[PDB]
Order: structure tokens, then C-alpha cells, then sequence
């Protein structure tokens, strides 16, 4: 990584950006490679601002007794505000004076003798540096604004990521995604490139008195009145203001509802598509998207008529200003000239730099108001002891979860419990489900705050949560988390998990890239990883919470008789289990049931008791756009034509007559200027012609994302494989953001400049033919820049944009996975992870802004030049009478002014349509593609199945056949793949064999009416945010009488009746509320409701207790009576139902008749049977 030569530069180059040259010359040829991208320099580090940043805040925080962000902010920033408050103010003066040597300039060309033409050369002079003056002075301090903005955003957003680790667990459930995500992507790019306007606020008043002094030179007592119009203006334009603000803080409640329903959505597509919920889903996303777009179009109407405040007030302000003085004396064109010319400096500083400025203050002000909202939320404070006797107590404890029934002391889910540990000895607490044993470990972690009672323990804990957390990266690095590696720890950790096997069976041996979650390993492989991850960190006290569900029989035994009992033993372990054998091992135990403490005690005591076609694409998508467009070229051209017929009859005219005082020697060429004075007004947008366009690109917005998310969800899992979740939330936060906020104007606006610039030129040329050979030199100069430009930012902003997921993508696992995160106190780690992000992004960003400001450096430099030679040439080359050429270069470079502000524009526009060939790009995705189900007989012959295409063989020849009615049971020992057999029995993944059910196969039925036959309880369960109702059944095909009568059934009354809402509670955060055995029942019954012929069962029980499995088996007689079942259980109890079993060992299937000639043919398998089952399959 070569070092930015900005700190390594002369001054010239800093003034002039001539440094960024090898970018453009390494980009133009050829495509930009990863290494020309140059570091970041040392200033914007995330660490140097952050710590700046949160010493001044802390500071201020323990000072004042209200503290206040903003003010530290300021003691921050303010001084290298005003020191660039003051060069934009320069810069900005510099635009008032020019028009005064204009006008006398254009004054000089008149035959009859002034005394102008001896100062001529003195004001071209003049004219010609206060240019160049202009030139060095305006734009260095715009790009020191855009750093100084870059630097604050970044100094911020690392401080909300300090904050986000020390967030108190009660308030985790109030927050979801959306408030973070959106707080983030709205603020990236809008608050940096803001700060060039905050100046603006207290410029335009000085700029406009400065201009309604020289204003009133020229005209005596009428420029009040054009004042008074412009005050009229500016309250009307406030008004529109406060009439928009109140129309983005009604979306901005439900933006954040369709970021977390679409982050749902698309982190476990796989149930999704599962259970063929495909048009359920895009019905509530466009009810979202409806009231949305209802806002945003108010919001777009209001905007639009605010930016034509300048482009159809220029004839008004002009005509109430100059009407009454030259009505009571008359007027030379010289005052009407100079009065336009400073008009059009007057609308520009009142019309689009106040009103904007006013805008992104409240804008700014609202967004750092609601972060220091944030930043005042309950905070967890630990007191974790390192001073302890290696004694564990805890006493008389009561918990609450939600927070008004802890200050208004419902039941609680625990009370009056007591124990006490030694150091060696190991606690067995067993619950029933829902009893509360994850959350007495939530208590013992103190994340959970104990209403009442004592708790003490030693500091050094170690935690594996019953829900398995993987964040992104190496199993090595999974695995040691943040610690200085060891061969021999490491080796023996390897050794007891038992991982070696299934570590060998990847392609790469030890090290693989896991995603987001790591959807590319299995259940037993993550379980697994995870009870490791909690044995190799070395502390005084371990809590493995149930990391024994997602395992076969005999890798429990294995596992729980080398590692739990065998290499740790000394050293404290909280186990929660469900099996007699643990118990048995077990030191003490602790029975809770409902909250309470049922049995206490020890177990012999138990035993006692008892890219322009983008350009075309976007258009082209919907007529409306064209017919609008259309239509509008269709009225400019009857407006020219207006405008050339009233040019043609003042051409010809045959001139006491005050009204307007001309002259022969000034008409010819004083009238044409005027006219290019007004152009901006007679050729502007009404409230009949920009309307439909507005309209139309909000719908054309809609539209794309419609497809977009339409093309999303139906992909191919192959390929959804590949993309993490930040490159899915960034996407349909941002790209949609932008294209329903910033380009419905933008593009109108480049439109306008355009459409104005042809417009004026055509007429111009028309009635003047030389001008137009006069302006082209400039144009095709222009263009020229431009296309040698845009191959370097056209590269560069994707290496940038895509460079934001880094950011996403790492925040949502930190927040995903928060408990473990901060319970073996790894912060620091997770904070130098994340600002390695925010410092590529940074060197990304950076550059991109230092090559933006470097072209208008040049564009503007080219201008000058162009205008510098042109006033040398007119001025020079004019005669004793009559001089012409200077007229004919002169108008030329006024419309060049326009030109070049049109030019700005389409770089914008290009920058921000980047956004429309990025969504384009995710539309363009491949696509997977009598009562039938009669008995359900199945015949599978030559499966196999593969995850890449032509990766690994996960399956080799298999084949088999089921009866109708004649329920399989399937096992294998974990990492064999049954849940990809059963994956691939969906055709998700992609195939290779041949099925027939029941006379017909895959190829002589349609894709979405073959996965009609089937049922699916998946591994991995899924709820989303919505009502019970909702979630059990989104297509609302059966009425509450069918959904009661069936909750009975799935003994779900008692989760149901303490919930306030019964069908109607609003679910957060995944059913964070729910616990895990309660989410398995309900998606059973939500595959009750759905009666499939052929079903497949995944795993239904995964940590159930003994008792509450019952009504599994009891819903697999009554329920189930006929259907064909294809059940995937670990638990060999549950096999003593089905008829056949098909082991899967070695990549392969073998199925048998029975249950005693599998384990004699197993004799690993035989000793690993509890004693109450073996009894039971040996009678
Ligand atoms: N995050 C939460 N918000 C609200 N209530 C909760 C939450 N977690 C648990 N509960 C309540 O606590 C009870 C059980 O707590 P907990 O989740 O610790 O049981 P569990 O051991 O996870 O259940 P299982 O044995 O099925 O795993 C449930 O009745 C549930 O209503
Ligand atoms: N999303 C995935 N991407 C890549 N490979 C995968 C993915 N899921 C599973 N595999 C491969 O499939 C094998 C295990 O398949 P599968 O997940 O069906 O086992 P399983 O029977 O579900 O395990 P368990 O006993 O924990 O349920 C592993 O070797 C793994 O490499
Ligand atoms: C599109 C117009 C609508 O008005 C008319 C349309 C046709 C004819 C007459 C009037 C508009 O929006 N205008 N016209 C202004 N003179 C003006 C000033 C400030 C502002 F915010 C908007 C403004
Ligand atoms: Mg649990
Ligand atoms: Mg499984």
C-alpha cells in the first residue's frame, strides 16, 4: 500500500490537485487495479478522530449538567471552519463586482465617445484577474469543507459503533436494524457533501445587501420593491421548506419496518422458499412500498416547486424592479443590461443558496440531535469481581424481562432460587421447556439484572449459547477469538470436539471462508465450533448452555466423556441437559419447572426422594417517461419558435418615445443580450409541463425495485450463496434511497440546464449565424474533458460504493451475536475490526471526492482561459466605430456560463444513475426454472447432489423407494448430510438423478407445482416481525376457529394467553421474545395448517425435554395418520415409530427393515443408548 503523496506535496499541487494525475493516467487506458488506490493519509485515521472526538465529548459530558453534543462539535471543528468560512466568503464577494466591469466593458462597443474607451484595458484587466482570483480562491476552500465534513462523519459513526457494545441488554429488544442501518446510510454521503452550503446561511444576506447597494446605484427607489418581491419569495420558500420536513418524518418511521421485513427476509430465504411463500411476501413489501410512495411523491411535488423558484422569477423580479423608473424617466439599455446581470447574481444567492442552506442546517442539526438521542441510553454496568474464594453463590433471585413489571414491584420466570459451587465441581440445571435455564445464564452473566438477591462469582467466564453465532471468517480464527494462538492448546481443543474428521473433509484442511452466520457449514459442524470456541478461552468459570442438541448419540458420549469430563476437569462448568446419563455424571442438580425450583439437590437424594444503454434502459422501462419527454420537447420547440418570431418582429423595427430610450448604434446588439438575460424564464418548467415528470420517475422507482426484489427472491440458492447480507442491504437501503430522493431532481434539473442552453443557442445562431462558430470551440472543448474524465469516476465509484458493505456487513453480526461478543469481553478486537472498514472505505471515498474537485478545477480553468483570451481578442480588436467581433464573442461566453453550470450537472447526474446500473445489475440474475399427490409413493434412482457446480461430492448414487403411508426414519452420525439429502429432495440446490411419484417425475411437472406436494419444518426456524396470525399462515387462507382449534393440538394455549396480544402481538427482532422450544412447536404447527401428502420433518426436536416431546410423537398418530413422512431425528427414541431406516454413512444410503439388524451391524453404535431406551428397543 503506497503512501498518499498529499503529505509528501508543494504547495502548488495542493492548490491546484496536480497530484491526482497518475490515478486518471493509470485509469483512462486501462481499468483501475486494487494497489493504485493509494492509503489513507494519517490525518483521518478512525482512531485519531475517534479518540479526539470522544475525549471532548466525555470531557463536556462530565462538565455541564445538560450535556449537549453539538458543542463539543464545535470546540472541535469551528476553528478550521471559519478559517475556510472566510476564503467562501472572498470567493463568493468576488461574483458581485464582476457584472460592475461587465457592463462597462459592454458599455465600451457603443460608436458615440465615452471616456470608457481609455479605462477599456484597465477593467479587462482587471476583469481578467479578478477571474483567476475567483479560480484559486473558490474551490480549494470547497474541497477543505468536503474534508473537514468527511472527517466529522467519520469521527461520529465511530463513536456509535463504541456505543453500540456497552448497550444495555433490556433496550436491544426495542431496537432492531432499521434505526442503526438507516441512521447510517442516510447520513454517508448526504452530511459530507453538506458542508459545502452551511456557509450559505449567513453569506446570502451579506451578498444581497452588497448587491441592493450597487442595485440602488443604478436604480434610485424601485429596487425596494424587487426586494419586497424577493422577501415575499424567500417566506414562500421557508414555507415549502417546513411544508417537506414534515413529510419525511412520517416515512421515516416505516423505512426502518421494510429494512428489517427485508433483512428477515433475505438472511434465511431458505425456509422461505421452502414453503413456497413467494406472493405473500411481495404483497406486504409493496403494502410498505404504497404509503411510502405516497410520501415521497408530496414530499417530490413540494421540492420541485422550490428549485423553480429560480429559473421562473427571473422576468418577475426583473419587470416589478425596473418598471416604475423607467415609466416616470425612460431607460438606456445600458440599466437594463446591468440591471439583469446583477438580477441573476441576486435569484442565485436568494433563491437556491439561502433556502438550502436553511435546509441542510435543521437537516444536520436533526440528525446530530437524534445521535446524541442515542448516545443517552442505559448503559450496562459490569461488576464482574476478580476477587472471589473460587466459590460461585447465587440468592434468593428474582428476574424480570420487560421493565415495568420490574419497577412496579404476571409471574416472574424465576424466583427464590439459591446454589453454591466449589472449584472442581460441576452443576447440572434441567429444565423443562420453558423454565428458564437460558435465562438463569443470562442472570449469572448479570446481562439479565436480578429484581432482587445476590449473585458472586469470579470474573473470568466463558459462554456457548444455545443459538450457535459465527462470525464471519477462518475456523481458526472462529475458534481462537482474538488470542494469541497455541499449537498444543489448539491441538488438544481439536482433540476432545472431535472435530478432525469432518476438519478433513473440506477441501481446505484446517482454515475455509465462512459468510455471514456461515449458512456454508452444517448444524453439528457450528454447534461443534462453538462448544469449541467455549473450551479453548481459559477462565475460572465455564457456562455451556445445551451446546448438546444438534448431535447424534454416539458423538454425545464421545464428546461428553473426553472433553467435558475428561480434559476440563477442574475448572467450574454450568450444564444444561435433558438426558438421565449427564445427571448420573452429574455433581448436583438443580430441576427447575416453571420458574421455580422444583428439585434441588444430589442425585443419590433424587434416587432417595423417588453505459449508455443504461441511459436507455431507465427510460425505456415505462412509457410514461417517453411520452413525457416527448412532449415536453414538443413545447419547447413551440416556445422557441415564439420566442424566433419575437426576435424577428423587434429586428425590423422602424426605430418622445420614453418607454424605452434605443438607439441604432446599441439596439442591434443590446436587444439580443437582453433577451440571453431572460432566457432562463421564458424557456423554464410550469406547474403544467414538470409535474408528469416527477410523477413519472417516482413511478418509474417503483417499478425497478418491484422487479429488483421480484428477481431477487426467485434466484437460484447456487448463487445467493456467493453474496453476503450487506451486499443486500446495502442495496435496498441506498440504491433505492437514491433513487427515489436525489434523482427524480437532479435529473430534472440537468434536464432543464439542457433544454435552456439549446434553447437559447438555437435562437441565438438563428438570428446570429457566427456566434454558433464562435461557441464551439468551447463546447467540443467541454465534452472532450468530460469523456476523458468520467472513465476514471465511471471505474471508480463501484470501487467505492461496493466498499460500504464492509461496513454493514460487519455491524449486523456484532449487533446479531452481541451476548457472546461482550461475554468473554472482547470489545476491543470487534473495535479495531471495524475501523479497518471505516479506513477502507475512507480511502476509497477520499480519493474519489479529491478527483471530483480536481475536474472542477479544470472545467472552471478551462472556462477562464477561454474567457481571458476572448475579452484580450474584443476589447483589444475594437475600432473607432462599430466594433462587431466583440459582440459576437462576448454573448457566446455569457450563454458559456450556463453551458458550464449544465455540465456540472450531467456529472452529477452520471455519479448518481452509477445507482441504476448497480440495480440492473441484480435484475439480470439467472432464474431456477385430479389430485396429483395421490398416495405418495416415491422412487428415487442415480440422486446426487452438489452444492457449486461441479464442487465436491456431497452425495454419490443414491437410490430408494417408499410406499405410500410408510413412515422412513433417517440418521446418520452429523456432517453426513442428511439435511442435504432432504434439501435436495426440493431441487434447491442443484441435481443430478431421477424421482417418480406416484407416475409422474421432476420433468413433467412445472417447478412451482412440483413444490406444492411437500412440507417442511427446516433446521433452522423462521420468524419474522408481524403478528402471530400473520406468521403462522401469511396467505390467511383459514379463519381463527381453524388456528385456535389446531393451537390447542400443538400445545401452544400457554404461550398464547400470557402474551398480551393473543393472534395479534407484534413479533421483534426474530421472536427474540419467544424461547426456542416455543418457536419449534410453532413452526410445526405452521406445517400442520399447510396439509402435505408427502412431508418432510428436519430435526422437529432439537432441545425439547423429555416430557414436551410427547406431543411430537402424539401429533405423528392422530395428526399424521396417512401421510408419508420423511422424519430426520438425532434422538434414537423418537425411531422406535417408523418402518424403515436409512442410514447415510460414507456418502451413500443403506436402508433396512428393522432396528436389531442395524445395531448388531453397528457395534460402536450399541453402547451409546441410554439404559431406559435400550430397554426399550431390546424388550
Ligand atoms: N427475550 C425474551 N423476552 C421476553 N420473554 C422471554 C424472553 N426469553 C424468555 N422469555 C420468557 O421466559 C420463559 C422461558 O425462558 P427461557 O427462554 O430461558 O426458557 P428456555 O430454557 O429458553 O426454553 P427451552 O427450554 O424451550 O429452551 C418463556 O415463558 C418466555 O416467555
Ligand atoms: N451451505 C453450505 N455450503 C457449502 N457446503 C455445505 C452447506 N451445507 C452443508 N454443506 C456440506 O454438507 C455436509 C453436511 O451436510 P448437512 O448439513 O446435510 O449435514 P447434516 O446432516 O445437516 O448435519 P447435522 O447432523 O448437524 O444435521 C458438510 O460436509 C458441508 O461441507
Ligand atoms: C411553476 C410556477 C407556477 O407559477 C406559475 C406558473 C405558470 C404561470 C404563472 C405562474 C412556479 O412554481 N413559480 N413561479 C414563480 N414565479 C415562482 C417563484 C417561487 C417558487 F417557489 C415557485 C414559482
Ligand atoms: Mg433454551
Ligand atoms: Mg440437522
Amino acid at each position: 500500500m503506497q503512501r498518499s503523496p498529499l503529505e509528501k506535496a508543494s504547495v502548488v499541487s495542493k492548490l491546484f490537485f496536480s497530484w491526482t494525475r497518475p490515478i486518471l493516467r493509470k485509469g483512462y487506458r486501462q481499468r483501475l487495479e486494487l494497489s493504485d488506490i493509494y492509503q489513507i493519509p494519517s490525518v483521518d485515521s478512525a482512531d485519531n478522530l475517534s479518540e479526539k472526538l470522544e475525549r471532548e465529548w466525555d470531557r463536556e459530558l462530565a462538565s455541564k449538567k445538560n450535556p449537549k453534543l453539538i458543542n463539543a462539535l464545535r470546540r472541535c471543528f469551528f476553528w478550521r471552519f471559519m478559517f475556510y468560512g472566510i476564503f467562501l466568503y472572498l470567493g463568493e464577494v468576488t461574483k458581485a463586482v464582476q457584472p460592475l466591469l461587465l457592463g462597462r466593458i459592454i458599455a465600451s462597443y457603443d460608436p458615440d465617445n465615452k471616456e470608457e474607451r481609455s479605462i477599456a484595458i484597465y477593467l479587462g484587466i482587471g476583469l481578467c484577474l479578478l477571474f483567476i482570483v475567483r479560480t484559486l480562491l473558490l474551490h480549494p476552500a470547497i474541497f477543505g469543507l468536503h474534508h473537514i465534513g468527511m472527517q466529522m462523519r467519520i469521527a461520529m459513526f465511530s463513536l456509535i459503533y463504541k456505543k453500540t457494545l456497552k448497550l444495555s441488554s433490556r433496550v436491544l429488544d426495542k431496537i432492531s436494524i432499521g434505526q442503526l442501518v438507516s441512521l447510517l446510510s442516510n447520513n454517508l454521503n448526504k452530511f459530507d457533501e453538506g458542508l459545502a452550503l452551511a456557509h450559505f446561511v449567513w453569506i446570502a444576506p451579506l451578498q444581497v445587501a452588497l448587491l441592493m447597494g450597487l442595485i440602488w446605484e443604478l436604480l434610485q427607489a424601485s429596487a425596494f420593491c424587487g426586494l419586497g418581491f424577493l422577501i415575499v419569495l424567500a417566506l414562500f420558500q421557508a414555507g415549502l421548506g417546513r411544508m417537506m420536513m414534515k413529510y419525511r418524518d412520517q416515512r421515516a418511521g416505516k423505512i426502518s419496518e421494510r429494512l428489517v421485513i427485508t433483512s428477515e427476509m433475505i438472511e434465511n430465504i431458505q425456509s422461505v422458499k421452502a414453503y413456497c411463500w413467494e406472493e405473500a411476501m411481495e404483497k406486504m413489501i409493496e403494502n410498505l412500498r404504497q404509503t411510502e410512495l405516497k410520501l415521497t411523491r408530496k414530499a417530490a411535488y413540494v421540492r420541485y416547486f422550490n428549485s423553480s423558484a429560480f429559473f421562473f422569477s427571473g422576468f418577475f423580479v426583473v419587470f416589478l424592479s425596473v418598471l416604475p423608473y423607467a415609466l416616470i424617466k425612460g431607460i438606456i439599455l445600458r440599466k437594463i443590461f446591468t440591471t439583469i446581470s446583477f438580477c441573476i447574481v441576486l435569484r442565485m444567492a436568494v433563491t437556491r443558496q439561502f433556502p438550502w442552506a436553511v435546509q441542510t442546517w435543521y437537516d444536520s442539526l436533526g440528525a446530530i440531535n437524534k445521535i446524541q438521542d442515542f448516545l443517552q441510553k442505559q448503559e450496562y454496568k459490569t461488576l464482574e469481581y476478580n476477587l472471589t474464594t473460587t466459590e460461585v453463590v447465587m440468592e434468593n433471585v428474582t428476574a424480570f424481562w420487560e421493565e415495568g413489571f420490574g419497577e412496579l414491584f404476571g409471574t416472574p420466570v424465576l424466583k427464590d432460587i439459591n446454589f453454591k459451587i466449589e472449584r472442581g465441581q460441576l452443576l447440572a440445571v434441567a429444565g423443562s421447556t420453558g423454565a428458564g435455564k437460558t435465562s438463569l445464564l443470562m442472570v449469572i452473566m448479570g446481562e439479565l439484572e436480578p429484581s432482587e438477591g445476590k449473585i458472586k462469582h469470579s470474573g473470568r467466564i466463558s459462554f456457548c449459547s444455545q443459538f450457535s453465532w459465527i462470525m464471519p471468517g477462518t475456523i481458526k480464527e472462529n475458534i481462537i477469538f482474538g488470542v494469541s494462538y497455541d499449537e498444543y492448546r489448539y491441538r488438544s481443543v481439536i482433540k476432545a470436539c472431535q472435530l478432525e474428521e469432518d476438519i478433513s473433509k473440506f477441501a481446505e484442511k484446517d482454515n475455509i471462508v465462512l459468510g455471514e452466520g456461515g449458512i456454508t457449514l452444517s448444524g453439528g459442524q457450528r454447534a461443534r465450533i462453538s462448544l469449541a470456541r467455549a473450551v479453548y478461552k481459559d477462565a475460572d468459570l465455564y457456562l455451556l448452555d445445551s451446546p448438546f442438541g444438534y448431535l447424534d448419540v454416539l458423538t454425545e458420549k464421545e464428546i461428553f466423556e473426553s472433553c467435558v469430563c475428561k480434559l476440563m476437569a477442574n475448572k467450574t462448568r454450568i450444564l444444561v441437559t435433558s438426558k438421565m446419563e449427564h445427571l448420573k455424571k452429574a455433581d448436583k442438580i438443580l430441576i427447575l419447572h416453571e420458574g421455580s425450583s422444583y428439585f434441588y439437590g444430589t442425585f443419590s437424594e433424587l434416587q432417595n426422594l423417588q453505459t449508455w444503454n443504461t441511459y436507455l434502459r431507465y427510460i425505456t422501462v415505462h412509457k410514461s417517461l417517453i411520452f413525457v419527454l416527448i412532449w415536453c420537447l414538443v413545447i419547447f420547440l413551440a416556445e422557441v419558435a415564439a420566442s424566433l418570431v419575437v426576435l424577428w418582429l423587434l429586428g425590423n423595427t422602424p426605430l418622445n418615445n420614453s418607454y424605452a430610450v434605443i438607439i441604432t448604434s446599441t439596439s442591434s446588439y443590446y436587444v439580443f443580450y437582453i433577451y440571453v438575460g431572460v432566457a432562463d424564464t421564458l424557456l423554464a418548467m410550469g406547474f403544467f409541463r414538470g409535474l408528469p415528470l416527477v410523477h413519472t420517475l417516482i413511478t418509474v422507482s417503483k417499478i425497478l425495485h418491484h422487479k429488483m426484489l421480484h428477481s431477487v427472491l426467485q434466484a437460484p440458492m447456487s448463487t445467493l450463496n456467493t453474496l453476503k447480507a450487506g451486499g443486500i442491504l446495502n442495496r435496498f437501503s441506498k440504491d433505492i434511497a437514491i433513487l427515489d430522493d436525489l434523482l427524480p431532481l437532479t435529473i430534472f434539473d440537468f434536464i432543464q440546464l439542457l433544454l435552456i442552453v439549446i434553447g437559447a443557442i438555437a435562437v441565438v445562431a438563428v438570428l446570429q449565424p457566427y456566434i454558433f462558430v464562435a461557441t464551439v470551440p468551447v463546447i467540443v472543448a467541454f465534452i472532450m474533458l468530460r469523456a476523458y474524465f468520467l472513465q476514471t469516476s465511471q471505474q471508480l465509484k463501484q470501487l467505492e460504493s461496493e466498499g460500504r458493505s464492509p461496513i454493514f456487513t460487519h455491524l449486523v453480526t456484532s449487533l446479531k451475536g452481541l451476548w457472546t461478543l461482550r461475554a468473554f469481553g472482547r470489545q476491543p478486537y470487534f473495535e479495531t475490526l471495524f475501523h479497518k472498514a471505516l479506513n477502507l472505505h475512507t480511502a476509497n471515498w477520499f480519493l474519489y471526492l479529491s478527483t471530483l474537485r480536481w475536474f472542477q478545477m479544470r472545467i472552471e480553468m478551462i472556462f477562464v482561459i477561454f474567457f481571458i483570451a476572448v475579452t484580450f481578442i474584443s476589447i483589444l480588436t475594437t475600432g473607432e466605430g462599430e466594433g462587431r467581433v466583440g459582440i459576437i464573442l462576448t454573448l457566446a461566453m455569457n450563454i458559456m456560463s450556463t453551458l458550464q453550470w449544465a455540465v456540472n450537472s450531467s456529472i452529477d447526474v452520471d455519479s448518481l444513475m452509477r445507482s441504476v446500473s448497480r440495480v440492473f445489475k441484480f435484475i439480470d440474475m439467472p432464474t431456477e426454472g385430479d389430485i396429483w399427490p395421490s398416495g405418495g409413493q416415491m422412487t428415487v434412482k442415480d440422486l446426487t447432489a452438489k452444492y457449486t457446480e461441479g464442487g465436491n461430492a456431497i452425495l454419490e448414487n443414491i437410490s430408494f423407494s417408499i410406499s405410500p403411508g410408510q413412515r422412513v426414519g433417517l440418521l446418520g452420525r452429523t456432517g453426513s448430510g442428511k439435511s442435504t439429502l432432504l434439501s435436495a429432495f426440493l431441487r434447491l440446490l442443484n441435481t443430478e438423478g431421477e424421482i417418480q411419484i406416484d407416475g409422474v417425475s421432476w420433468d413433467s411437472i412445472t417447478l412451482q407445482q412440483w413444490r406444492k406436494a411437500f412440507g417442511v419444518i427446516p433446521q433452522k426456524v423462521f420468524i419474522f416481525s408481524g403478528t402471530f396470525r400473520k406468521n403462522l399462515d401469511p396467505y390467511e387462507q383459514w379463519s381463527d376457529q381453524e388456528i385456535w382449534k389446531v393451537a390447542d393440538e400443538v400445545g401452544l394455549r400457554s404461550v398464547i394467553e400470557q402474551f398480551p396480544g393473543k393472534l395479534d402481538f407484534v413479533l421483534v427482532d426474530g421472536g427474540c421474545v419467544l424461547s426456542h422450544g416455543h418457536k419449534q412447536l410453532m413452526c410445526l404447527a405452521r406445517s400442520v395448517l399447510s396439509k402435505a401428502k408427502i412431508l418432510l420433518l428436519d430435526q422437529p426436536s432439537a432441545h425439547l425435554d423429555p416430557v414436551t416431546y410427547q406431543i411430537i410423537r402424539r401429533t405423528l398418530k392422530q395428526a399424521f395418520a396417512d401421510c408419508t413422512v420423511i422424519l430426520c431425528e438425532h434422538r434414537i427414541e423418537a425411531m422406535l415409530e417408523c418402518q424403515q431406516f436409512l442410514v447415510i454413512e460414507e456418502n451413500k444410503v443403506r436402508q433396512y427393515d428393522s432396528i436389531q439388524k442395524l445395531l448388531n451391524e453397528r457395534s460402536l453404535f450399541r453402547q451409546a443408548i441410554s439404559p431406559s431406551d435400550r430397554v426399550k428397543l431390546f424388550p
